[PDB]
């Protein structure tokens, strides 16, 4: 079936974040840590990506981001730049949602599009159908309504899990994203 269980790869996780020994769970840092330079790794944001590839098929995995400000979730192309500055984009090979500011729920279209959650979520489903060509996410708190989904998507080559605990902001938002059990 569908679901998969994500570890976090570290090799890509920005130096402001801290994994947890198992990798399936990862906060923001108070400060940055000192690690390798290597080609894989996000330095500009808070971000990292699970070790698992998609090729094709279905796959399914759940994060719980209780009480967190702050927050990016989804899928990317392999192929996605590492270092430097970006857009969060569907016209960049990432299919993502995310919370800032507490309260404000966007999707990484291009330009961005406001979600109006009426339940908060407490976990968010992430659904990719490679041949499909869609990542939906789904509202666990809400009895799995739709929070969006990208379709068209047309992927080529491996998808890799995204995960942002959040953006740097002065030590706040330190609690971590947690893989659920599945
Ligand atoms: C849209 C885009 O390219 C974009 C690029 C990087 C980031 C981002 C948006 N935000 C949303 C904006 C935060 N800024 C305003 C500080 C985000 C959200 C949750 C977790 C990490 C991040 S970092």
């Amino acid at each position: 079936g569908p679901m998969v269980h994500i570890t976090l790869d570290p090799d890509t996780a920005n130096p402001w974040l801290i994994l947890s020994e198992d990798r399936r769970q990862v906060r923001l840092g108070d400060t940055q840590q000192s690690i390798p330079g290597n080609e894989e790794r996000f330095d500009s944001y808070p971000m990292v990506l699970g070790a698992q590839h998609f090729h094709s098929g279905k796959h399914y995995w759940e994060v719980d981001v209780t009480g967190k400000e702050a927050w990016a979730l989804g899928v990317c192309r392999d192929s996605v730049r590492r270092k430097g500055h970006f857009l969060l984009s569907s016209k960049s090979g990432f299919w993502t949602i995310w919370l800032w500011n507490k309260q404000k729920y966007e999707a990484g279209t291009y330009p961005q599009t406001p979600l109006h959650l009426q339940v908060p979520p407490c976990q968010v489903g992430i659904f990719l159908d490679y041949e499909a060509g869609m990542v939906s996410f789904y509202n666990i708190t809400d009895h799995g309504s739709l929070i969006y989904s990208f379709s068209e998507c047309a992927f080529t080559g491996p998808l890799r899990p995204f995960f942002s605990p959040g953006f740097n902001d002065g030590g706040k938002n330190t609690a971590p994203l947690t893989l659920c059990p599945l």
